[PDB]
DNA sequence: GCTATGAGTGGCCCCTGTGGAGAGAAGCCT
DNA sequence: GGGGCCACTCATAGC
RNA sequence: AGGCUUCUCUCCACAGGUUUUAGAGCUAGAAAUAGCAAGUUAAAAUAAGGCUAGUCCGUUAUCAACUUGAAAAAGUGGCACCGAGUCGGUGCU
């Protein structure tokens, strides 16, 4: 017969539960055939088990490294551009110069030219390293000198600047010329007093210079200034200007009594023209003061980093670094003298041992700055004359390096200034530099805009750029090849979610005029009013709706029901008393866009004509899409013909954010077949029907729901990957979803394809309903006689606290730490409870004590980075992997620790010994991930390359990670890699022991009635003998399968060493002890006070004579292979 | 007599620090 | 967290 | 409707780190070694490379075994009963 049955499911972060139950709450056991070459020709198993797999990983690392790769490629491109520019002139001075630079990383033997990269003779190298100890001295030389310079040195300077061109946080142009804060602040005071001599603010008594110098919050510095500034406050004009210079965004209308509201941020780029915007209102006199404020802002911003170079030069950064170097040398000499004078013994320790964290480790070792300061500080405290050094160390300025993490704040404008100064000074002697100043400067300043995206030629799945001319994109001609305009549209449109009712349609901007119309009219649909004499509330008439909208909504930005009752019914309809329902004291909808556009354009008839609707909608869309004004101006240029220049300029300034939820072709695109009206038209006037959006979509009287039904055609059957990709949540749970789907498919395959009646599901931490919907779509595919689905399979969602309280009430405790059966038991209880809401407890106990549970470790082909990235120094081994195809690791060192893609069993002959004699062998060979393509290209070739001979192709068995092997006495192992094995057996602890362990674990944390607590305490106290039984069972299981004789002896000694402790402590230490036999990699643990190192099974020989297992996703189908009989010696 | 093998056994090692722009969600508050 | 690698020590097989 | 925080996806940039090489160590001493001197920077790579040859792409996800397929994809293993330490036995077919 067709046994009525249902399948329970448990979906988690790392595992999937599966179980089959009858209506009688039993668990049937069935017999399954075995394929392969074994003799165990039939196996019977319970229809319950749990699946395991690794956690899915977010894409974040992949995205990071993709972006990094692109940055590196573009940096190399910039160097190549500079070298192409220099090439022809460089050919005359030194032909091999760029060759020397390229091959500089090879050893003396490998190089094709002279070994000194720069000059090719050692004498000039020493001269260069004497005259310029660091590159910054050369940069200063080229900044200041009027003498003709060697072309090679200038190339070095320019390349150094380009390859580290710094950040682009600041827009505009910073002026390092305004080096000193104090005099600029005095100029600000003078200009402020000239503007306001009636109420001067005293400069004396204000410590602006130091406070601006002192490292404090911008709000903190502003507060300190207000305390110092007499008769002044933050929102006051002078304090507002100071905050503007600091970086706060103050509004300026209150100071000048302006209708316009302008919150300017000086650093922000829009400030540069919005300043002229505001000065157009407030007159020209206020302009120069804002200029001085900008100067003060630049002064403080740069002085925070340049460390106040009083030396009058155009390139502060080089001077600052050179000053730091000089102070470093001075302090080094002084420290050497003092330490040699007072503590002769530690000289070698501090200054020779690379392993220490002293100066030797700080320079020739790997010690950072902080560790060196930490080591050196106490020594200074034991000596004399260390006052200055300790003060400097409190500044973090002792013996400082030059290439450190501080430079992460240097703005690129400084590098640009030095570049320009060089190109100006040296142009007189070198003509070709003069022609290329623009190009070189652009190379530094240019970058691909964030919204354009990668410059790909179609064949890149991440690209959206549109290319006009087939010229190669180069920074000099970027503008003429790609369109910034058309590009940006595509960049934005990738994300705007499609309309639900019309999946092929894009949603409109939230601030669309059509959107405002829709919201206003629809909210008016369900408004009812009661006047005297009216027995029932009346729907507002379409004529009334139109008149009210025209009179109030197009005249008032925010309208209350009070205004309606006072203005329309009262004044026009002569109803003094009206009772209105459906709106709470004000309309939620508002025609804000209408008022703004009428404010700017000032043509009401233009806004009132439907013939202009497309124009307005396009305008709103454009004003929402972009954020750079220039492209908006480009797009608005289409409508400059109907509008004057000032109106056009005002439009280019408003901005909107947010998107709507409905599509144009929905609200005003689809028409009713009967009348030709749109949803908007029906809302505006629908007779006595006065239907809302919900009514208009769910009513069959109009063809709208027909079109929507026609619109939601089921998409073409996608691969499971894209079904996974659409959902919302952590991708691991999506992995679990796919696993559960395949589990259901395979289980239906098992039961003779007779579909189950019910499905009970639970989920770990909406998407649950999505999983249920996917399952129901897969299962129920019968449409009834009326094209309605027949629900032969019901899917019910249940919550975890249900089963939790079900366990706690009937005392079927779970302990996650004893084994992995708990997933299967939770799934089975899920199914049973779900069926229950649609012998029993004896059956529950009988099932839960079953030792046979189907646990399968899902095999995985490891993918990811080829190996570790921390490049290691050279050393004599064959276990390092070259960084390039031609860089022998012995000479150059390189990578280490590859990750094995998988392993294949090898049966061949090998030349062994000094005599090169053939021995027939059979072992595991691991394919590295980096070699996967080569091996799957032609395995025979790759194997022959490894030295194996007479390769027998058919013998190759493909063994992923967590391949499973069978050994004597049921001992099992999982293949972690080619050389390490993990435990493959489970400790089956009977039910009563588990319950006792739970009770003892919470012995002082049990929660229940006090009578229940006393019952459970007494039950624990009665069965104290359980301690030794559990200990001995662990011992016996270890002796059979784990083989941890040293560890087992240590554990047994520890248990005897502490046998006299209370129950709860002993139980907690028991919980720790289960780690020894858990499935997976061995893990160390603490038992009372003794640490047990993890035992690693570091040999894989014993499986070469074992029986291999291949399991279905639940293992109900098995194909066992005996490896002993193939390739016998 | 000597060398080579591998088989443990213990112990150590693993790239990091940011900023900007955008879209969606989700959770909290008003 | 868990696998790769090294230093050490050493029984063991081989010769 | 609005404000703040957190999460996912994509793009743009920055600063380091590492590696090797270059930056003539000197003296005494056959050497071991001892003494002294100096110590802050630079070039290149930053998953091997691939072909569609782009200022593109390479660490996400998907894959037990057998037959049919380039792959997506398709097909491939009996039933009931009594028992239970990784599952056993009995009967029909």
């Amino acid at each position: 017969m067709d046994k009525k049955y249902s399948i329970g499911l448990d979906i988690g972060t790392n595992s999937v539960g599966w179980a089959v139950i009858t209506d009688e709450y039993k668990v049937p056991s069935k017999k399954f055939k075995v394929l392969g070459n074994t003799d165990r020709h039939s196996i019977k198993k319970n229809l319950i088990g749990a699946l395991l797999f690794d956690s899915g990983e977010t894409a974040e690392a992949t995205r990071l490294k993709r972006t990094a790769r692109r940055r590196y490629t573009r940096r190399k491109n910039r160097i190549c551009y500079l070298q192409e520019i220099f090439s022809n002139e460089m050919a005359k001075v030194d032909d091999s110069f760029f060759h020397r630079l390229e091959e500089s990383f090879l050893v003396e033997e490998d190089k094709k030219h002279e070994r000194h990269p720069i000059f090719g003779n050692i004498v000039d190298e020493v001269a260069y390293h004497e005259k310029y100890p660091t590159i910054y001295h050369l940069r200063k030389k080229l900044v200041d000198s009027t003498d003709k310079a060697d072309l090679r040195l200038i190339y070095l300077a320019l390349a150094h600047m380009i390859k580290f061109r710094g950040h682009f946080l600041i827009e505009g142009d910073l002026n390092p010329d305004n080096s000193d804060v104090d005099k600029l602040f005095i100029q600000l005071v003078q200009t402020y007093n000239q503007l306001f001599e009636e109420n001067p603010i005293n400069a004396s008594g204000v410590d602006a210079k130091a406070i601006l110098s002192a490292r404090l919050s911008k709000s903190r510095r502003l507060e300190n200034l207000i305390a110092q500034l007499p008769g002044e406050k933050k929102n006051g004009l002078f304090g507002n200007l100071i905050a503007l210079s600091l970086g706060l965004t103050p509004n300026f209308k209150s100071n000048f009594d302006l209708a316009e509201d302008a919150k300017l941020q000086l650093s922000k780029d829009t400030y540069d023209d919005d300043l002229d915007n505001l000065l157009a209102q407030i007159g020209d006199q206020y302009a120069d003061l804002f200029l001085a404020a900008k100067n003060l802002s630049d002064a403080i911003l740069l002085s925070d980093i340049l460390r106040v170079n009083t030396e009058i030069t155009k390139a502060p950064l080089s001077a600052s670094m050179i000053k730091r170097y000089d102070e470093h040398h001075q302090d080094l000499t002084l420290l050497k003298a003092l330490v040699r004078q007072q503590l002769p013994e530690k000289y070698k320790e501090i200054f020779f041992d690379q392993s220490k964290n002293g100066y030797a480790g700080y320079i020739d070792g790997g010690a950072s700055q902080e560790e060196f300061y930490k080591f050196i500080k106490p020594i200074l405290e034991k000596m004399d004359g260390t006052e200055e050094l300790l003060v400097k160390l409190n500044r973090e300025d002792l013996l400082r390096k030059q290439r450190t993490f501080d430079n992460g704040s240097i703005p690129h404008q400084i590098h640009l200034g030095e570049l320009h100064a060089i190109l100006r000074r040296q142009e007189d002697f070198y003509p070709f530099l003069k022609d290329n100043r623009e190009k070189i400067e652009k190379i530094l300043t240019f970058r691909i805009p964030y919204y354009v995206g990668p410059l790909a030629r179609g064949n890149s799945r991440f690209a959206w750029m549109t290319r006009k001319s087939e010229e190669t994109i180069t920074p000099w001609n970027f503008e003429e090849v790609v369109d910034k305009g058309a590009s940006a549209q595509s960049f934005i449109e990738r994300m705007t979610n499609f309309d639900k009712n019309l999946p092929n349609e894009k949603v409109l901007p939230k601030h669309s005029l059509l959107y405002e119309y829709f919201t206003v009219y629809n909210e008016l649909t369900k408004v009812k009013y009661v006047t005297e004499g009216m027995r029932k509330p009346a729907f507002l008439s379409g004529e009334q709706k139109k008149a009210i909208v025209d009179l109030l909504f197009k005249t008032n930005r925010k309208v209350t029901v009070k205004q309606l009752k006072e203005d329309y019914f009262k004044k026009i309809e002569c109803f003094d008393s009206v009772e209105i329902s459906g709106v709470e004291d004000r309309f939620n909808a508002s025609l804000g866009t209408y008022h703004d556009l009428l404010k700017i354009i000032k043509d009401k008839d233009f806004l009132d004509n439907e013939e202009n609707e497309d124009i307005l909608e396009d305008i709103v869309l454009t004003l929402t899409l972009f954020e750079d004004r220039e492209m908006i101006e480009e797009r608005l240029k289409t409508y400059a013909h109907l509008f004057d220049d000032k109106v056009m300029k005002q439009l280019k300034r408003r901005r909107y954010t947010g998107w709507g939820r409905l599509s144009r072709k929905l609200i005003n695109g689809i028409r009713d077949k009967q009348s030709g009206k749109t949803i908007l038209d029906f809302l505006k006037s629908d007779g006595f029907a006065n239907r809302n959006f919900m009514q208009l979509i769910h009513d069959d009287s109009l063809t709208f729901k027909e079109d929507i039904q026609k619109a939601q055609v089921s998409g073409q059957g996608d691969s499971l990957h894209e079904h996974i990709a659409n959902l919302a949540g952590s991708p691991a749970i999506k992995k679990g979803i796919l696993q559960t789907v395949k589990v259901v498919d395979e289980l239906v395959k098992v039961m003779g394809r007779h579909k189950p009646e019910n499905i009970v599901i639970e989920m770990a931490r909406q998407i649950t309903k999505h999983v249920a919907q996917i399952l129901d779509s897969r299962m129920n595919t019968k449409y009834d006689e009326n094209d309605k689905l027949i629900r032969e399979v019901k899917v019910i969602t249940l919550k975890s606290k249900l089963v939790s309280d079900f366990r706690k009430d009937f005392q079927f405790y779970k302990v996650r730490e004893i084994n992995n059966y708990h997933h299967a038991h939770d799934a089975y209880l899920n199914a049973v409870v779900g069926t229950a809401l649609i012998r029993d407890f004896a059956t529950v106990r009988k099932v839960l004590s079953m030792p046979q549970v189907n646990i399968v470790k899902k095999t995985e082909v490891q993918t990811g980075g080829f190996s570790k990235e921390s490049i290691l120094p050279k050393r004599n081994s064959d276990k390092l992997i070259a960084r390039k195809k031609d860089w022998d690791p012995k000479k150059y060192g390189g990578f280490d620790s590859p990750t094995v893609a998988y392993s294949v069993l090898v049966v061949a002959k090998v030349e062994k010994g000094k005599s090169k004699k053939l021995k027939s062998v059979k072992e595991l060979l691991g394919i590295t991930i980096m070699e996967r393509s080569s091996f799957e290209k032609n395995p025979i070739d790759f194997l022959e390359a490894k030295g194996y001979k007479e390769v027998k192709k058919d013998l190759i068995i493909k063994l992923p990670k967590y391949s499973l092997f069978e050994l004597e006495n049921g001992r099992k192992r999982m293949l972690a890699s080619a050389g390490e094995l993990q435990k493959g057996n489970e400790l089956a602890l009977p039910s009563k022991y588990v319950n006792f362990l739970y009770l003892a674990s919470h012995y002082e944390k049990l929660k229940g009635s006090p009578e229940d607590n006393e019952q459970k305490q007494l039950f624990v106290e009665q069965h104290k003998h359980y301690l030794d039984e559990i200990i001995e069972q662990i011992s016996e299981f270890s002796k059979r399968v784990i083989l941890a004789d040293a560890n087992l002896d240590k554990v047994l000694s520890a248990y005897n060493k502490h046998r006299d402790k209370p129950i709860r402590e002993q139980a907690e230490n028991i919980i720790h002890l289960f780690t020894l036999t858990n499935l997976g990699a061995p893990a160390a643990f603490k038992y009372f006070d003794t640490t047990i190192d993890r035992k690693r099974y570091t040999s894989t020989k014993e499986v070469l004579d074992a029986t291999l297992i291949h399991q279905s996703i639940t293992g109900l189908y098995e194909t066992r292979i005996d490896l002993s009989q193939l390739g016998g010696d």
